[PDB]
């Protein structure tokens, strides 16, 4: 029993990270085989920033200007090149501990661990959605860009984010391991607006689902509603519209507790328009989106 | 910027877990040396687990009983003890990935990280406190058993907690590293109950700062109150008493922010008081307190 923010366990990816260093300009770096994976940025200089070019910069540089430390031994880099954002150094030594991986671009909605490091070491783990409008609402601090974000499925590592640079508004922004940011953003110095958020439908239900298969139920009703009207209420209040693709996915948490997923829709349509009269579901006293139908398959009991 | 559960990252105890199998029944062990650590219950039958005499049947259990597998691998067993109420196991081969590590014994209101396993292998991480009334709100299902709760600082591991059981209420008990349960607990599968729990009040402080340091500061006040004067209002909403010793650790944070301790303390006062109406602090509609004064300043900028 029990539900819980849980993140994959993080052995597989600590074995991955590096530090990278160009000039006074150091952030974390991930070792797989013979190359180092950065963002592109760690190239510029405080006066750079503003409005880099950096292909110019790039140019410019030279092997033996990167300085990556694994721990206490330094790699020698032998090459680089620019994929998107996202720097590659061939080092001279494929990395050891290397596990199996991919690198996969996720959608908005879905969950991932992140391992947030500081030059070049893990300090700790924790579980994060991609909010709707592509920004992460991180843990970080400064030196942590570089830090990586993963999910795990039977010893293969899916690397699907890494972080690159802090909001005004203090929420988190970065790209794909290819170097493509999530949403429209770009890696500058300058003041950039995420879209307005939205909050993600099917991860509530998902987390609905969670609690009645941990015993709370104080929430349920005897009513039904279509998708239609319920998306009349979801737009309201500002969540994501609710798909049949979503409904679909709901399917197995559905068949295991009994409930139909339209039957849950018109709880959280009461739960919207009433709130919780000061009650809570699995520890707390809001709706919780961060929990995707997967998350809690693979949590919750069968 | 930002505020997040964080685990410790994992890896270096993921290294350490392994399968303890006896008869029918398998949990996770602990390999550190060459020694493997597993909750003595191991060693009884469904049938014993009414009401076992554990010198009974250990004194009755071969060597060549133990089927003891790290990964794929079986590793022999060469000696068995007891300590109180953990099983050791001697294995003929050291543990190559045993990290630097210590056993330690916490107080109640302490935190750790979570690695959760089924038949020796790691599943996910979370953080957890140890309540006041010494069980924990995990996260775990049949097979979890054996699975250990630590810290870390500086590449040592601290253990700190080996999960037993769950009790009817589905929270959760277990011991120490040296077979110690946390609580009035016992290893005998009846239904016991824990002590009324409390919240811990110097840990809601803690988050309180960690909200100011992030920058919510809404449920600030001009106020401030006497430490006996706040005590007389924790106690009627089932809050710890607040000690000098809970001042002072809170020290740290009080001179970052600028804000007196009883200073917040009257903010949580109003809070109490009123509640929240309608609005969050750190994504939480409710004061959370499962993060110690070190856990904010661990996670919290200088
Ligand atoms: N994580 C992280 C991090 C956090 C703090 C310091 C450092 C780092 C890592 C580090 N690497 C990095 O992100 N630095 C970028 C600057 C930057 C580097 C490189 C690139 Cl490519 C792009 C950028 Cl934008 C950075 O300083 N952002 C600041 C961070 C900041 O002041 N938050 C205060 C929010 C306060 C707040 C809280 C709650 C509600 N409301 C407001 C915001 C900002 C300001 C002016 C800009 F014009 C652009 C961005
Ligand atoms: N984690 C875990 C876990 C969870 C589920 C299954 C298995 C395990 C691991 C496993 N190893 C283990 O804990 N099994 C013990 C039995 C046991 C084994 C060994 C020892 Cl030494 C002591 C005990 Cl008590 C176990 O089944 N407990 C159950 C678990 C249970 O039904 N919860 C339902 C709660 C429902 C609920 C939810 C919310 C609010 N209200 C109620 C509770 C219980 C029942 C009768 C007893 F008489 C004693 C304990
Ligand atoms: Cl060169
Ligand atoms: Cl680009
Ligand atoms: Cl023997
Ligand atoms: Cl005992
Ligand atoms: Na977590
Ligand atoms: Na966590």
């Amino acid at each position: 029993s029990g539900f819980r923010k849980m993140a994959f366990p993080s052995g597989k990816v600590e074995g991955c990270m590096v530090q990278v260093t160009c000039g006074t300009t150091t952030l974390n770096g991930l070792w797989l085989d013979d190359v180092v994976y950065c963002p592109r940025h760690v190239i510029c200089t405080s006066e750079d920033m503003l409005n880099p070019n950096y292909e110019d910069l790039l140019i410019r540089k030279s092997n033996h200007n990167f300085l990556v430390q694994a721990g206490n031994v330094q790699l020698r880099v032998i090459g680089h090149s620019m994929q998107n954002c996202v720097l590659k150094l061939k080092v001279d030594t494929a990395n050891p501990k290397t596990p199996k991986y991919k690198f996969v671009r996720i959608q908005p909605g879905q969950t991932f661990s992140v391992l947030a490091c500081y030059n070049g070491s893990p300090s700790g783990v924790y579980q994060c959605a991609m909010r709707p409008n592509f920004t992460i609402k991180g843990s970080f601090l400064n030196g942590s860009c570089g830090s990586v974000g993963f999910n795990i499925d039977y010893d293969c590592v899916s690397f699907c984010y890494m972080h690159h640079m802090e909001l005004p508004t203090g929420v988190h922004a970065g790209t794909d391991l290819e170097g493509n940011f999530y949403g429209p953003f770009v890696d500058r110095q300058t003041a950039q607006a995420a879209g307005t958020d939205t909050t993600i439908t099917v991860n509530v239900l998902a987390w609905l689902y969670a609690a009645v298969i941990n015993g709370d139920r104080w929430f349920l009703n005897r009513f039904t509603t279509t998708l239609n009207d319920f998306n009349l209420v979801a737009m309201k209040y500002n969540y994501e519209p609710l798909t049949q693709d979503h409904v679909d996915i709901l399917g197995p948490l559905s068949a295991q507790t009994g409930i139909a997923v339209l039957d849950m829709c018109a709880s959280l349509k009461e739960l919207l328009q009433n709130g919780m009269n000061g009650r809570t579901i699995l520890g707390s006293a809001l709706l919780e989106d961060e929990f995707t139908p997967f998350d809690v398959v693979r949590q919750c009991s069968g």
